[PDB]
DNA sequence: GCCACGGGCGACCAGCGGACGGTGAGCAC
DNA sequence: GTGCTCACCGTCCGCTGGTCGCCCGTGGC
């Protein structure tokens, strides 16, 4: 498998141009990973093995073997909060992307910018970020990062 | 010395004391209740610290229980008798009548264990072979990992 | 061609879930 | 004690989930 093109900040309907991938692509990867999970579940059930509820190393292995190693653990864990903000607050995810673009910032920056509206979101639902993940059917299958929980708790602690 | 080694289990009628240097089955089942309480504690603690919050009885929860002076709630034992506990949660009457029978015949815990599998497999088959589903349906079972062996045996009954 | 800009993902690790049988307690006579 | 019953639970192991920072692609010159 060839090393994949770097991501760049994008708008909801906007294409990436050069040797670069867009954010809508990024989000699609999570959809694909969900489908691969579903496959792995069906296979496991037919073999009579344990059936995973989350996107595990097993599911990554499956995706890779199906020729999609670009869906790998490091990357997926890296941009989860972004994906979460997209699933939970479409409008906000979008308008933020717009802004980050207008200012001309990198993915690394956009990442950080995604944390804060998510923390706001958690605070509005009794600080229960883990609850938010378990509520949305497309987030249910992703482990909630330590860092997000921490940052929610620190906003609880300071404000 | 966080605990002296515990008395062996013996087959028991629902509510029989289990006289001797021996523990009964209702005690066995109580251990799972205690483990659930310790899980609940660990959850509350984690939430107040802002750490990750477990949904199942993990090594962390066992460590907690041990530190609270209940190392008799340990992973090997708990994983050993889960299907028994599951049958108890899902089919009280059956769990009971089975215990009665195993007693009347005069069997050891090791035997009663095996006898517990089969009504459970029947149970799974009646809910589209989804034993993992059964665990996730009952609010007292959702906190326990489903053993490989139970899944296998459900699948073999599907196959044979 | 040089060389910095920045991120995709290899690789390592701490600890988990699983699993077994070694030790050691239990018993009726 | 006797010989012997038999299960509690330490202990080890193969991964997993998390982590992070290199090596490599990429770009303006």
């Amino acid at each position: 498998r060839p090393r994949e093109h770097p991501f760049v900040v994008t708008e909801p309907g906007e294409l990436a141009r050069g040797k670069k991938n867009g954010l809508d692509y990024l989000f699609n990867l999570y959809e694909q990973a969900g489908k691969f999970l579903e496959e792995v579940q069906h296979i496991a059930r037919e073999k009579g093995e344990k059936c995973p509820t989350k996107v595990t190393n097993q599911v990554f292995r499956h995706a890779k073997v199906q020729g999609a190693g670009y869906i790998n653990k490091p990357k997926m864990r890296q941009y989860v909060h972004c994906y979460a903000l997209h699933c939970l607050a479409s409008d906000k995810s979008d308008e933020l992307r717009r802004c980050c673009k207008e200012r001309g910032e990198n993915v690394g920056a956009w990442c950080q910018a995604c944390y804060l509206p998510l923390i706001k979101m958690a605070k509005e639902k009794s600080w229960d970020i883990e609850g938010l993940f378990n509520s949305h059917d497309k987030l249910k299958i992703w482990y909630v990062p330590k860092k997000l929980i921490q940052l929610c708790h620190q906003e609880k602690s300071k404000h």
